[PDB]
């Protein structure tokens, strides 16, 4: 109000530590966190990600093991990411919804090993479908929206049937969240909780992923931001519980828009591709390991409420430090 | 957007502890906290407050021995507030700036032993005049504008002479901001932050910050909001860096305004009055211990930055847990 | 607009009463009070509750004999709250809504005696279960909700029978506004109003009431303030003619942000803790008697319609004078 | 939010005295209320306003006597309007600033009997120019702005000498609260509040003021609403401490726009047009007297802080009713 | 924008007629007129009112012939207002929807003599009950308000069937501009227009309507501002084509809050209260006839589409020359 | 509010030519146009101009003539736009301020013969430079801005002095509007008006004024929006009475924003390529007369309150009938 150089010196605030921290706007917490990881069928089974330095695809008995740490360092959620064997993939997704599925095996095991962990169980068909789309496909190579949810529906009820507190759909099919909450308080999963990926954009950032485990039509155009905010309100009018963005970093003026206009919980994936990208930097000595606890405040200075990012661990043990 | 029950059940975030983690909107950090102390003249003293349960008049010595403790907690900065042998007080008030006055010792040795600790310095008159108002009186007992703004402004050049970081006017004289901001400047005191106290109301819950150490024409009038923001903007033009509100919790309102309206730093006092009717509920078993955080966390719910508070030991070590 | 020293000094209004008068922005009266009142069975009964001095649990007999002050001050309306015998209570919380339960004979005898009185009846099930949660358990100790909500509709029935003209809902469940709403509607209810318990928090403030007569899941976080919007909203949506906030005073920015953003009818209940905080202060002296209506008027400044407070007849036999 | 009838029946709250009373937004006090009085020469003379019934020019021995009872009623202010002899009327309206001028000796008759009463003087030329006009006309009949304001700033100190608390420039010149505040400032008329007629409109509404007691050039069309946005700005700018709408009840969106707009003190002048048409209808049987009351509350409702009316002493009687 | 004396002088562009015509925000023509006209049974019957100079009530003949004169001056719409016999007034209010009432006959002989003419009718019980309330009783003397709507429903359905462009329901009951909306709809008069009276206030500015031709549990409180945009609400959603404030001086505020809030067709009625008031200061001296275009323009000013207005004839003339 | 069909039709309102009417937002008056004329040298001269057909240049005595009826027709201004003889353009563009300049001349006559009517000069020195840019250029083709502004100021002084009540400088030059307040103050032209040309395109609407009479250096580009918004504020800030956008319907958006962001008198020019393509294509039978009327309520629906056309006369003659 009326501020001017000499009275206001913007540098003043910025002379002491003291100072700063008392004005400081924002702060990352481990309450902020959720770990994604990559998981394998099998037994005794580890998979370095040349992609994604430091990550591993592990087993469920390895995630058992290292989820030990996890939850002793107070990281709130997992979010699981099934590493489907080529052979069970097919036309129909129908793997999506065995209740001997990966996601859901990994699910029950956790919620009986540590009840308090939060688990977030990805509801899509596209690590399910030969082709690799996030749904059916017609006879013209298109992926049907209503078909599509069909299917994401019966995956949503597995994951529910399987324990999961939180059911987090990936698919960017149109009115797949209300079908979706539909369906769970039909069968009795009252408080079972929609991530909905409200805003998920058509990027380059996900390169990495495909390595750990068309899209123009229902994934968005990285240019529009107008659109993001009638993707949050449908998500949010058809019962989501959270609302997500997805890229992250490349989009942190749409997590602010979507914070500013609806002041519901809003997270942010930090994906595969940014992951890479600083973690390549760090190695070559580029940048300093700062600046991991830097790009997760950021989120939170965008006004995200948590963070999906690989980061999660090491950032939790700095954090505590 | 049209959220609605049951598609939206406000519940399935609470059901689980890791779900009101990732969606809880603030947290209290040890950041926040500013620990106000009564400073006594001599060597070796403590007086334990009769209507501040727990609170100390700490002589100098003892004072740097709590700080210790208070700098290892994290404790970002000190209000000091000197309480005045009788026999220093006057009409004219000229204790308030005496070199060798309780504050600029106090903010001597402390700077000295604690470089990176924050010290906030009282500039007001009220502990240095024999009548105990905030200013000087004429003849007919009215507090003077701007004949109190002289003695104001030397006082708070003793404190930033003696090595005060902040000085913080309390006095809720008009136009006191920018008149001590010119002299600072013009001495050469670029870097010395000023904390007015903005929107300071007349308010009973002061009543045992007199046991510690006419007023509706310069205080404010409980009524009035409106006139709070007026107040800020005042105090921004004029070049605070930081503005507050005070009481505290009777006026948490007026914090949410005020951080709204100017996007500014912006403090709050949770008052003897306010801390002494918390410890007296806790002493009597009234209310549980948790109020304290809670109290706090309140705060920063309403949107203060920082929080002047005779709870910050008691809050720090319980956020160290 | 560009008001800057000396040319605007905020002191000239303050200087004198009549002026300060004629710009005081918010004004306390007996039309904003509500008197909560513990009710007991049995005849010729009262006790003194230790943790809030002064108030009183009061039979039928003696409650209606103390009405006559309360009516003849102006107050509108009391809240009912009866203290259910321990033996009366059950799993199932039938006596909610037993048509000789406390609060629907209590409910009769006044309306009967004093017909122009308002009474608010409280509409949950923690007085009436075995294991005081507001709502029936599962068999994992969990508050189910729509379960509850049906115990909670024949409570506002029976409430309604006995001819109270409020019901306010405190139980904090999902849709509970439009579910009894509904069933008020089909039954011929047409004008029985529904206060909602719109922000309820799990709070420290409470401690006291428990004495007069898990949460995490049902009752709000403290440190969201956001979400309150959003309890809010639903609430009007789904027909409550007016909305409330508890706690009261450390939360007055929930007020201030609700009254904003509806422009409805926004109620605010100094609970018992705030009562027993303040009463405690001023017996011990620490704090004035005018702390009252300081703390009243801080309601009524932060945009509350009503309040809900301990201190009702005192403040109304103040405001008389 | 999305309230749809009949989940929403808006009668509910209005169905009882009592609930109507919770809600009520506004209410009329005796604090907000200014009693505008001609004051005549002589001693011992009363004279009857044929153009408003009831309202009688006082010489100053009976306005202390009428007095006595206003203040009783706890009225906080009045306005006074001297009735000056047209033998002491000029072109100079030198008049404005005689120390023994009629408003002057009121002043100083009233602040020495009711030490808390307020009194604000009327600066304006046009009860001193020999054509009636606000200010000093050139040799085309134009009101010279500049020249004016050097009249009316003689005529405001005078008034300060005299003890008025408020000086209220009634004559809409540009600039003119601006000179005067600086012309106080420099006399040492520090406390002297300033209520600017901000947004006087060329009404048709003062048609009975000249019986009591060119014009578009300078006050404004009853047309235009954003303009009056513009003056009050100006005003504030320059710095009053009050702003007002003049007339009052044909101008309550006016009212309403600039207390929205401004959050500042805002007053309101119910002219004698106005008090003379519903005078003379309550007179004839055509409205009950239930009106005054009525056309008060639209004031405080449209957001006045205070209103000047002929009406005050009816309505204080009313309200300590 | 950072607009000061001597840079701007408001006074400028009122210096001259030219500029002051250039800057005019606003302007009254006669498509902003409606005239409401009191009619008789009967032939060759015209009765002065006396509470209501120059206003007499009409015969259907009579009327055919005064709005020969209406028509020619370009007024838009006539709204109608019979005079019930006392004799045809019942408890169950049938005449409202006798085909052969006088509303109905007179919009008939209208619609056929003027078909270019908007014909705006009553849709309210009070001039057809024995007990004078906008609706039916039940026994405890309440205006039952669903039961009201289902006579409200007939009278609307017939006077759609004598042809009337626009149905005007001024009764206040929840809910009716829906139910009429639907019966309209279902009886295909989907072009009829429906005028809600909105924001009917409960007024003492009715008296000499009374002439012409209990209320605190429908018509509102004059207090209350933000319930009145609540009412509008419900209203558009309902249905309603255009959305009325009544009284309309008195309330000019709500009209300002209406228009903004909303940016939907919003008229206002001047109501004969207000005309009786003008009408008699003029009749007496004590205001210009100029008065009349100036109350008008106001209600422009305020935001209003139209006007329903006893000044529309003059008005109209004056417009003209 | 939530308006659907067929609860809502908006067709309903546009079924009659009387609820159009009554409904209709804005409307065109001969009080809101200002006439353009081009002004000749001679005696007894007309000339036709080839790029706008019907539009004269007139020589004063013939400008005389015609103004009777444009006065006649109530149109309230005329802007003056002089067509400089070759032989007296100049690299100084002195003619500018020569006081027997056509412009002086044509204010001088039009203001003694037509005292009411507003003139409107053209502060610019486009027509007076051989080179016909808007200031003075340098060495290197540049115009210089404040040897331009020094130019300016002369020539505006030149018009204040023949007695125009409106200068409007339409060059563009930064900081022109401040520096000809101050000389017109300086010089004791208190009420001369400043029309500044705010948001001012380099534009090809411009064509056929170089036939009736580097440019991106000063004038805007078409391309910006928010930019005009910075022109505005600069130039309330510097003292213009009035602000302009130029041209005009292919800048429709720029007029309701400026309106809509500084609630300032705000006008528009149809510019001389606007009225040659109007009244081109009227003349081939491509476009109706009533195009003309359409054009100009499209500027009142769009915020302007006057506009500066070619078009006036013909206007204010269809609005006559
Ligand atoms: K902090
Ligand atoms: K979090
Ligand atoms: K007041
Ligand atoms: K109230
Ligand atoms: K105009
Ligand atoms: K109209
Ligand atoms: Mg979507
Ligand atoms: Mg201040
Ligand atoms: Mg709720
Ligand atoms: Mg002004
Ligand atoms: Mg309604
Ligand atoms: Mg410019
Ligand atoms: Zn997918
Ligand atoms: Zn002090
Ligand atoms: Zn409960
Ligand atoms: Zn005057
Ligand atoms: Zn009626
Ligand atoms: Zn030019």
């Amino acid at each position: 109000a009326n501020r001017a150089y000499p009275y206001t010196r913007l540098r003043r605030n910025r002379r002491d530590d003291f100072s700063r921290r008392l004005v400081r706007e924002n702060v990352l917490t481990v309450d902020d966190l959720i770990l994604p990881v990559f998981v394998l069928d099998g037994v005794n089974q580890r998979e370095s990600i040349p992609s994604m330095p430091g990550v591993e695809r592990l087993s469920i008995d390895q995630l058992l093991i290292e989820a030990e740490e996890w939850v002793a360092l107070g990281i709130p959620a997992l979010a699981l990411f099934p590493v489907t064997p080529v052979e069970k993939k097919s036309l129909d997704a129908a793997e999506a919804y065995n209740p001997e599925g990966i996601a859901q095996r990994a699910t029950r095991a956790l919620r009986e090993r540590f009840p308090e962990l939060g688990i977030i169980t990805d509801v899509c068909l596209c690590e399910f479908t030969t082709h690799g789309q996030c749904g059916i496909l017609d006879d013209d190579g298109y992926v049907l929206n209503d078909v599509s949810i069909d299917v994401l529906v019966r995956q949503a009820l597995s994951h529910a049937e399987a324990g999961a507190q939180v059911v987090a759909p990936s698919d960017m099919m149109d009115g797949r969240i209300g079908a979706i909450r539909e369906a769970l308080e039909s069968a009795g999963h009252t408080n079972v909780r929609v991530m909905a990926y409200s805003a998920k954009y058509a990027s380059a950032y996900y390169g990495p992923f495909r390595d750990a485990v068309n899209k123009a039509t229902y994934q968005m155009d990285p240019a529009n931001s107008d659109e993001a905010l009638h993707e949050v309100a449908a998500d949010l009018a058809e019962g989501a519980d959270m609302v997500m963005v997805k890229p992250g970093m490349p989009y942190l003026d749409i997590v602010r828009r979507v914070k500013d206009e609806f002041r519901a919980p809003t997270f942010v994936y930090q994906v595969s591709g940014e992951y890479a990208m600083h973690m390549g930097a760090i190695q070559n000595g580029w940048l300093a390991e700062s600046v991991i606890l830097e790009s997760l405040t950021a989120f939170k200075r965008a006004g995200a409420d948590g963070i999906l990012t690989y980061f999660a661990k090491q950032a939790a043990e700095q954090l505590r430090r």
